[PDB]
């Protein structure tokens, strides 16, 4: 993990859970829609604007993508709750770094 | 599968949507209980009252626990997620074999 980022891995998981809680009651066919939605508010609102998208900050770029490759090979139906699985492993991985790094 | 149970295969299928659906919406610490319901309210409604819980239906009681075997190591926010993308391979491979027996 770039040093850079350490010090908002804390807040990408946070946000991370906001958003999960967002598309977990929205329909199956708003889920991703609605997570990413609200996974940009909650990263630019606890960043204090230092970034507007999960797609701006490197490392999370990167697990995002890898969650997304996780949903190919996944039935329309679950893709989500594939993506959801995944993400969740490669996040709560970042945090442990990070709270063993600071 | 047992030849006893191939006729109602294409029933479990969608009773399965049909309970993943109601359980999409759902809070996430609902998911579980409300996916359980309408599964066996739409196992029961299409199989004419032949079965009132899919724990009564061998092989789908069988993926079932699996499914949820699956789910010991996820951690509590995914629990479900992991649990419906691994019933739903186990549900959509028996509907293969039904379609190709039938
Ligand atoms: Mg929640
Ligand atoms: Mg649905």
């Amino acid at each position: 993990i770039p040093a850079g980022e350490l010090q908002i891995i804390d807040k990408i998981d946070a946000a991370f859970k906001v958003a999960a809680t967002a598309a977990a009651t929205a329909p199956a066919d708003d889920k991703f829609t609605v997570f990413e939605a609200a996974f940009n508010k909650a990263i630019k609102e606890t960043t204090g604007g230092a970034y507007d998208t999960y797609k701006c900050i490197p490392s999370l770029e990167a697990a995002v993508k890898q969650a997304y490759a996780a949903t190919v090979a996944a039935a329309p139906q679950v893709k989500y709750a594939v993506f959801e699985a995944a993400l969740t492993k490669a996040i709560t991985a970042m945090s442990e770094v990070q709270k063993v790094s600071q």
